[PDB]
DNA sequence: AGTATAACAGTATATACT
DNA sequence: AGTATAACAGTATATACT
């Protein structure tokens, strides 16, 4: 299976993550959200 | 402003990541990733 | 079916609690509460 | 202050926590919620 | 696979009766 | 104070280009 999911930041209601997305090279975006995500599991 | 992505993880290569997502209380998804990469974003830069 | 509730917690009287929910992630006060009050109920019978 | 919130669960998402706030004894539902808060609180 | 874009409960408030 | 009721991001999907 898959789990798919589309997130929306917003500019003014986060910024820093905002920006983080935006300037993070193309094609390696969902690897790190898949990254924070891997530790975000263990750190709990 | 806004960023749209969609993710798609598959259950066979990140099961641990699938698994959660898929389990955690409604309405909560987006807020979780956003909680995740917040934590990350620093803990790198 | 829906139960709507709508609860006042003052500061003054019981801080703690006004304080959390007052600074928990956004689109999370339903489902904290929601989260609570399961883990309440079997606590008790 | 004062924080006030519309709480609605539903009848098949929730259904133990929905009957439960229906047959607590009307003038002591916020008591409750305001209780399994306060544990759900230390309890973290 | 990663990415770019495109329709149906929480949140916030308010009035009013016990 | 507790309670009863009354308008504006997450969630889910899908198509399509790299």
């Amino acid at each position: 299976k898959e789990t798919k999911h589309l997130l929306k930041i917003k500019k003014e209601d986060y910024p820093q993550i905002f920006d983080f997305l935006e300037n993070v090279p193309r094609g390696t975006k969902t690897a790190h959200i898949r990254e924070a995500l891997r530790r975000y599991i263990e750190e709990i």
